[PDB]
């Protein structure tokens, strides 16, 4: 078994080497008011991780638009990183624009509790907000490439719940009960739950299930763009 | 921080009370050569969790077809569980077939490292994916306020099943990957002659010694996977809010 940071806790304060330079976390991003997704890997020159980088690369401006920086992590040198970035541009055509924390020894992997033993593990994703608090954590195994578009869905939807003070429901914007409807936090008191029904200002299925549709059309369609893209069988392969 | 199990550990041997009775973990599901997915929940009669149950239900056949059982967990009584299921049958119109582990106080949940509190049970939102040798293969910790994408869980188990069955790894976004589309990856070589021999066979399409692949997944396999994602993607025709004054 093993220890890790927890959702809702503030990202582990740390100073790190990336192949764009030394920076601090979560500070580098908090200062700028940007969110970041942090995503980890066992070693460079791994094919699954290669496809993941290429997939993150393609959706780079997508993340920028949201107010969301990317940062990878593997337990090799910065030199290993650079050579691998070169290999991908040269052999695949795609330039990787995001930084990559370099963590030989696995000190950062260990610090963050991706390492506990074998490196071997370590396909973790952290989504940190701009108060620098952890919001979501995915652990996909090494043998299973991530679905990068769902990552986009999760940040978009978190941002949107934060801004409007709404919870968000299974599969949103295509939820089968309420569609692109967001959910109103349940009422902690009984005089709140009561006056929430007789108000008639939300659409309720009971005191504790009320929702509206305050998300604009462009937040909704962006979110669906993300999924359709995931669903789409791709036009041209990049191998040929 | 908190302690949790690890990908590639055995699921903790334990016995849980559910609304379907006592069931034993992971043995019960290992006993039938069955994968299982376990998803946790802070309390009964909560909105997001309700929409995840419904979602999960509506996909039960997809799961049953894959060889994958479902089991939920929330910190409330078997009374509430069952009462919450009646509510969803009476108000949404959907019968939740699967069991829900009863765990008020929340010991079963602490035992899994799904809460690290205190009293405040806001945190209890994980999904374990456990295979048929009873071993954890994947774990997702969404937050309370953000419902999951169930078609993505379907994708994972599909991908994992195929990987093991074909001895392949699975690319980013599979079956709709940018570089290799539906292709699956050949486990990178360990030694020097392994790298040379493989190029001197052309049995795989290959960018460099450590990036070879083939397309071994049968159309069937690939089409159902794609169907998971389309379903995800499509704006729904009928909403169950409306098809429910009936």
């Amino acid at each position: 078994p093993g220890s890790i940071p927890l959702i809702g806790e503030r990202f582990p304060e740390m100073e790190v080497t990336t192949d764009h330079g030394r920076i601090k976390l979560p500070d580098h991003y908090v200062s700028q008011g940007k969110w970041f997704v942090l995503f980890s890997h066992p070693a460079d020159f791994t094919p699954v991780c290669t496809t993941e980088f290429v997939s993150f690369a393609r959706r780079y401006e997508d993340f920028q638009r949201l107010g969301v920086d990317l940062i990878g992590l593997s337990v090799d040198s910065v030199e290993d990183h650079s050579a691998w970035k070169e290999w991908i541009e040269r052999h695949i055509g795609v330039r990787i624009p995001f930084p990559i924390i370099a963590d030989p020894q696995g000190t950062v992997a260990r610090r963050l509790g991706l390492l506990h033993a074998a490196t071997h593990t370590v396909r973790g994703v952290f989504i940190v907000d701009a108060r620098g608090v952890i919001r979501t954590m995915l652990y996909y195994p090494m043998e299973l490439g991530r679905l990068v578009d769902e990552i986009l869905r999760i940040v978009k939807a978190l941002k949107l719940g934060d801004s409007l003070k709404r919870a968000v429901p299974a599969d949103w914007p295509n939820n089968e009960i309420i569609g692109e409807g967001l959910i109103v936090p349940p009422p902690t008191t009984e005089d709140q739950a009561r006056a929430r029904m007789e108000s008639g200002q939300y659409r309720c299925l009971d005191s504790w299930f009320c929702w509206d549709t305050p998300a604009s059309r462009d937040d909704v369609e962006e979110a669906r763009r993300y999924l359709r893209r995931a669903a789409e069988k791709p036009a041209k392969l990049l191998y040929e």
